[PDB]
């Protein structure tokens, strides 16, 4: 007798298991069981990834609810849980949105000059290298620094939350509670700092003592902070990282986009659809009796939506191992979801990790790894796959 499959399958985030094609072929919707001895339905096409991801009565709100089965623990109040709804409530999603963008004055030229200062103290220092702690992440914190409109000097203590507030735990982490208030408390001081005046910060200071945003609570200003800070650290460092990973063993590609940088865009949409970085599935909980392929899923269950599932899935990427440059459906992944949840920093992101490529190649065109890649330490019970250090020599 054996125990009902279990997920997740492996934190090793530069191979795909072998069974998630398994999966997909004999099985596409299936019951698995999570971390917190919940049952869920695992799905693993892109036909039926796509197919939950765009139908609102597979709830990430609802996730949240009291009984509700669950993929993880919250590290979160839940009512944040509901982010995105909260910000549209309130009139600031268009706000929000253009804040985040890559576009604004001198936003990409730092990105160069910061990625490139880093890269300089790593080639002073001599090899090897730690990609991951010392240019993708700290890449990743002064990026989101800048886009804030916070301290650069504040930017560490910020991220060092992270490792574990993005922790995916069967039980809750008293940690997340303790830094997720101090951070909160951290952004209130913020909005109330006259120095503030620039970036996602900036603008809602502003909009906090405008009128039409009195009631919006400086619960909600404060939180928006703090989750746009963590989401899009912890996303952009650590798709960058594996990203790098999947570039480095990849010496061909490698050499092609260091001789021609302007593929650099079509590459980074490659290595973003294979990319293992979300070490779970996307959850929702439905809020309805839906058929989704062959089975009829409950209201009140758990479904979790695998990205590797869709974006390796062969019917709608054939080679789907293989990193193809001229594909006639680039940008059809979903690495950055889909529908009302798909993530909005993707732009950003996009650029956090062309930039950050572009100006690694420059520097380090014989970049490799510095250990064997089975010895890479990779980062367990977490909601992102991630190294806990990339050594690289050049
Ligand atoms: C390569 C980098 C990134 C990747 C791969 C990524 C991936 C994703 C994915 C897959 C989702 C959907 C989650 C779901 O449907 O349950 C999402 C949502 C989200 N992301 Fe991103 N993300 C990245 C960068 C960013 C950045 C730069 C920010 C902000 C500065 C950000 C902030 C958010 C937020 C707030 C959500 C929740 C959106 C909602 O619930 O409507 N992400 N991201
Ligand atoms: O729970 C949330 N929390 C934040 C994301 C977040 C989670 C934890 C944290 O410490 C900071 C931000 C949000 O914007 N919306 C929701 C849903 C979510 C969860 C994870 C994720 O990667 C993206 C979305």
């Amino acid at each position: 007798a054996t125990v009902l499959l279990e997920v997740p399958f492996s934190a090793r985030g530069d191979r795909i298991p072998d069974a998630v094609a398994e999966l997909r072929t004999r099985e596409p919707i299936r019951k698995v069981r999570t971390i917190t001895g919940a049952e869920a339905w695992l799905v693993s096409s892109y036909a039926l990834c796509t197919q939950v991801l765009e139908d609102r009565r597979f709830s990430m709100k609802e996730t949240a609810a009291a009984g509700a089965p669950r993929l993880n623990a919250l590290t979160v109040p839940p009512e944040v849980v509901n982010n995105m709804g909260n910000i549209a409530d309130a009139g600031l999603r268009k706000a929000v949105m253009k804040a985040i963008t890559p576009k604004a004055p001198g936003l990409e030229q730092f990105l160069r000059d910061t990625a490139n200062s880093l890269l300089d103290n790593l080639i002073t220092e001599g090899a090897p290298a730690d990609l991951r702690n010392d240019f993708a992440d700290p890449l990743a914190t002064a990026l989101h620094c800048k886009v804030l409109g916070i301290p650069q000097e504040d930017g560490p203590k910020l991220f060092r939350s992270l490792s574990i507030a993005f922790m995916s735990s069967a039980d809750p982490i008293p940690a997340a509670k303790i830094n997720w208030d101090r951070d909160i408390e951290y952004m209130a001081g913020i909005l109330e700092n006259p120095n503030i005046t620039t970036g996602l910060m900036g603008e809602l200071s502003r909009l906090r003592k405008d009128p039409a945003y009195s009631h919006v609570s400086d619960e909600l200003f404060a939180t928006i902070g703090v989750t746009f800070f963590g989401a899009g650290v912890i996303s952009t460092g650590s798709f960058l990282t594996t990203a790098l990973i999947s570039l480095i063993q990849r010496p061909q590609l490698r050499n092609l986009l260091h001789e021609k940088p302007e593929l650099i865009p079509a590459g980074v949409e490659e290595l973003l659809r294979i990319n293992l970085s979300f070490a779970d599935g996307l959850p929702r909980l439905a809020t309805a009796d839906i058929q989704v392929g062959d089975v009829l899923v409950r209201k009140g269950e758990l479904v979790l939506v695998l990205l590797e599932g869709a974006n390796f899935d062969p019917e709608h990427f054939p080679n789907p191992g293989s990193i193809e440059l001229d594909r006639p459906n680039p940008t059809s992944h979903l690495a950055f979801g889909r529908g009302q949840h798909f993530c909005p920093g993707s732009a950003l992101g996009r650029r956090h990790a062309q930039i950050g490529i572009e100006a690694l190649l420059k520097k380090m065109p014989g970049v490799d790894l510095a250990v064997p890649i089975d010895q890479l330490v990779w980062r367990t019970r977490f909601q992102r796959r991630i190294p806990e250090r990339l050594p690289v020599l050049w």
